[PDB]
């Protein structure tokens, strides 16, 4: 029953099977999913490494029927070469500002509502993204090259077959950002910034842990188009207790000067193992009369398996 | 040349590459694929064990160019738990009627043409799936919520972004079925019920297996809409003589008062391995003028190797 | 951490992670992509083997956004037998013309732009293929069905619950080549022909291999449609130093009597280990003023790992 990588000296296969249950005034939606990935790395010397990596997200909408269901979302594919300087990749790979989002979204299904990441600092393709560690700062950074097309004698985008010449789509655009992590305290800070087109933001963190407890705090501000403002603030609270963890978000975003969203929400997670674990989690969405649909709570009810 | 798992103790990797040939008045159809699939389990203690699985189907369709073949169908996506109740599942599973279905569903390509199963009991997302065993017992259960929309103040479908309210499609519904296995004899029988919207149906089956030789009848009986009846009866044989099987299969079904299949069929496998086999089919389809397309019969070749 | 294969003896997981960067006219476009495949053979006695096998390329075009990325092709599809007589497969599979074009086909990402395959020649479905070894001769072949369709009373197509009978596409078509070694002097020759519908087209090739040196030339000729000729000329050096190897290739095709390729490319691989390796390519693209598109240089930057 032996699984063996053609060409690597090793292969590992990961991702999840993730039932995942919605419930807005009393209806059900099945946001379920599974991802697939394929993580391979060839050792060069003992300060220099190649790497390639693949992952998939698949899912399924029947809605009542046994219908074919045509749904992947190739969400990673890159290869890089790391070592003592640091790692590069190309291909579609993370941006800057995930490392600083990730203070604050620790939820199992709720939080991350309001600290929007432009393309460039979030995941995209056609961009060389960095990372390496020195000392204690923690440090990432992204460059994306505009798209290349193809335009007519008038510059109107066409077939290649038919194009009179060359244009591009002007989206290019960089990353960066930093974390200090203060000795063994526990106490960490992080900051970045990024810029594509007419799209700006900074942020800035902080958190601390200690034992069984965990705190941070977010800010993100910006612009997500000529003259329309984004400001965005996060809290975010975490507590252990045997296999139990329970955290506790507080979400509030604003753009072109409006509330766009105002969510506190609350979870318990128990891990059975490492790699399988139920949740429950609700949502109050705080928004007034927005919609009606706009201001739905949301109880989830999940059952995560990690391969 | 070593594979692992990310986060699991193991992984198990499987599926089909079946070859399969199909020739209707002496013109050819490629209906060859696919399936790859991936268990996880989690052992919690030696009652209780996590599970996560995936399956997706890989198609062809070229019509004599070398094209690209964008074809895939994600047929289960599950995560669930078990142990000495049984087990529970959520995310695109089975339905309680397949394993009664599986009485005379028994060739290596025809045959299951009178036994049509509704989607809350055949396999179809947004629904819960039990299945346990007691003594001689084996049950299987599932429930299926209706599916959240998003209507605009007249109750029309429209994007969340514009909707007044959420609604749903009424496509709540349950199966139920039970297989009584009469201790070392050879013999079964089982049963089971469906009902989802405006659709129900009831089946009954027995069976009898002794060292060479295996035979079974079904019979299906309700309603595929409002006054519009359908039933369904399938008988079906099986011998083995070294490596070799031979099955025959007579499928009768009628629907809305009128003969809708009429099929007798037989087939040769022969097992070079336990996971790769050769096959021959022939279905004389025996409805009269029904169209002539409707009453061809079909030859298929197949060779199939399960990973 | 330990990954199995359900039914077979083993099961061997391939591909890559291929990052590729394309400039043209100082505008970049990613053409990286992924291939993951699967492996299974089963061994039946010391003179005979079944096997089944997939592959899939799975991409990205993002356009600026952190899209979702439906892109998938399924490049393979199949499974067969072999064994004393050599081996054969149904399901998409290559045809015969692909080793004889693979004689100048020798770069990273440039090359193979004078040596075009008809569909039966190159890779299709509905199509046996056959391989053996007799000595210093490799021959193959692949036979290719017409498509069943299905008709109106007319003759036109449409679905098969509205037809009258069932037609084809006329789409079938065949290829044969042969390959001899000369003993272990490094020369080979290769001669190969197919045949679909209104096309055909034969091939002549001739290399030799000696040390760290290596030169091949190929010659193709014939008809893609009706009173429309094809013919295609390349030739191909190669050159390896330590872990490096460098290539340069000269490809000229002319079609309905006009020139529609002359290409001179250039490049540089080197191997940090057997799977990975960096590269470097520029093709002069010799066409005057073909649009100024048609006419554009390009310089490929790529790293490649191989899973
Ligand atoms: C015990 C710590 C409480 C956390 C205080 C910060 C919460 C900020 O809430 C602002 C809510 O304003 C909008 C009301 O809607
Ligand atoms: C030797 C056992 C024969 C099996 C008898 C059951 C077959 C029932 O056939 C009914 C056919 O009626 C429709 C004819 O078309
Ligand atoms: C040193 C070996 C040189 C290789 C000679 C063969 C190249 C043939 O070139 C023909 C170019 O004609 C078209 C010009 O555009």
């Amino acid at each position: 029953s032996t699984v063996y990588s053609a060409k690597g000296t090793s292969l590992e296969v990961g991702g999840r099977a993730e039932a995942r249950l919605s419930l807005k005034d009393g209806k059900a939606q099945d946001n379920s999913r599974v991802r697939l990935n394929f993580l391979g790395k060839a050792e060069i010397n003992d300060s220099l490494y190649g790497v390639g990596f693949y992952e998939g997200e698949f899912t399924t909408n029947d809605q009542g029927k046994n219908a074919s269901n045509n749904s992947l979302d190739n969400r990673y594919t890159y290869a890089g070469i790391g070592g003592t300087y640091g790692e590069v990749t190309y291909g579609k790979n993370d941006g800057a500002l995930g490392v600083i989002t990730d203070f604050t979204d620790i939820m199992s299904y709720h939080g991350n509502t309001a600290a929007e990441k432009i393309a460039v600092a979030d995941r995209v393709d056609n961009m060389l993204a960095y990372k390496g560690q020195f000392g204690d700062l923690g440090v990432k950074a992204s460059y994306r090259f505009a798209d290349r097309n193809a335009v007519d004698a008038m510059g109107n985008v066409v077939t290649e077959t038919n194009a009179a010449k060359y244009s591009d789509n002007g989206e290019d655009g960089y990353s960066l950002s930093a974390i200090y992590t203060f000795g063994d305290t526990g106490f960490n800070v992080g900051a970045g910034y990024a810029d594509q087109d007419d799209q700006n933001e900074y942020m800035l963190a902080a958190s601390y842990r200690m034992e069984n407890l965990y705190f941070a705090g977010l800010f993100t501000d910006g612009e997500l188009a000529k003259d329309v403002d984004y400001t965005g603030y996060e809290l975010a609270a975490g507590y252990k207790l045997g296999q139990a963890a329970f955290t506790a978000t507080y979400n509030n975003a604003e753009t072109a000067k409006k509330t766009s969203a105002d969510n506190f929400a609350i979870d318990a997670t128990y891990y059975f193992k490492p790699n399988f674990r139920s949740y429950i989690s609700y949502q109050f969405n705080l928004l007034d009369s927005a919609s009606k649909v706009a201001s739905e709570d949301e109880l989830a009810i999940g059952l995560r398996y990690d391969f």
